[PDB]
DNA sequence: TCGACGGATCC
DNA sequence: GCTGATGCG
DNA sequence: GGATCCGTCGATCGCATCAGC
């Protein structure tokens, strides 16, 4: 059926109020997103950090609009080495980061403008747009190598600070994260492989799926629908966009939300509340 | 995601 | 700037 | 032999490039 995201639990497990609001969103064309009034929604939601994926836009072609955009003064972008109009991500922050890193530190996996690291005082934040296993699973082979590297770099990372990873992970973890599971079991995004990966990643690093940590059994809660075949109309979507918390931060987690009613892409923005 | 094709297999 | 076509997802 | 089963396998909607002029 349809999903109604619950109201915002702005208090910790321990009564301490939320201090830190990170928002994440696969934009799918940053210029079209802004033309489609997405930045309005950003302004009204007033996050402390905004992460975007699928920006499909190069550094200089970046629009003027997000220059004026206040409260998200520090802005960082990666966009692929040699392929224009493709991929790209960006991280905007109200407060200034301690240190910003691009890519995951392997050549093979750092050429498509997918990953921004940003270390803050008490945590480190990664935003990524995981590569699609490709239609016809033509790039499935690659993405098993991506996953294994993303893992071993995310594990190294968490070893030092506690981390929040957000972004589009291109994996529909379980059959509850998919409107049509059985008609998708070797479509990309729900292969035995990619769900296998997600599982390794949660057990490897380790990381909790914050949405499923608070709503382990809510169905029909989705983050993406194809513009085709009326997919968002019937909410026949997926859950592709996660907030993957280190276990240290589980006592800081106040809520984890999915802002379905927010138009402008084929994805909807998600939103994390922590007490930090 | 959807519907058209298949080629089966069923009462 | 404009038309076509192709890429990606 | 006709009506239902379940595996394929074809155009859709959107964003952005590219070639060419
Ligand atoms: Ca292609």
């Amino acid at each position: 059926a349809l999903y109604e995201d619950p109201p915002d639990q702005k208090t910790s497990p321990s009564g301490k109020p939320a201090t830190l609001k990170i928002c994440s969103w696969n934009v799918d064309g940053l210029r079209a997103w802004i033309k489609k009034k997405g930045l309005d929604w950003v302004k009204e939601e007033a996050p402390d950090i905004l992460c975007l994926q699928e920006t499909k836009c190069s550094e200089n072609k970046l629009p003027a609009e997000l220059q004026e955009l206040p409260g998200l003064s520090h802005q960082y972008w990666s966009a692929p080495s040699d392929k224009e109009g493709y991929s790209g991500v960006g991280l905007l922050s109200r407060q200034c980061p301690l240190k910003v890193s691009y890519g995951i530190g392997e050549e093979e996996h750092d050429q498509e403008g997918r990953v921004i690291v940003a270390e803050f005082d008490s945590f480190v934040l990664v935003t990524a747009y995981v590569p699609n296993a490709g239609r016809g699973l033509v790039r499935l082979e690659y993405r098993q190598r991506w996953d294994e590297a993303f893992r071993k770099f995310l594990k190294g990372l968490a070893s030092r600070k506690p981390l929040v990873l957000c972004g589009d992970l291109n994996v529909a973890h379980e059959e509850i994260d998919l409107r049509n599971p059985k008609g998708n079991k070797k479509n990309a995004g729900f292969t035995p492989q990619e769900r296998q990966g997600f599982g390794e990643l949660l057990q490897a690093v380790p990381l909790a799926d914050s949405f499923r940590h608070l709503y382990p059994n809510t169905p029909y809660a989705y983050t993406f629908w194809t513009y085709m075949m009326n997919a968002r109309s019937k909410n026949v979507g997926w859950r592709l966009d996660y907030f993957l918390l280190s276990h240290s931060l589980l006592p800081a987690l106040c809520d984890s939300k999915i802002r379905s009613k927010a138009l402008g892409s084929d994805h909807c923005p998600i939103t994390l509340y922590l007490a930090l």
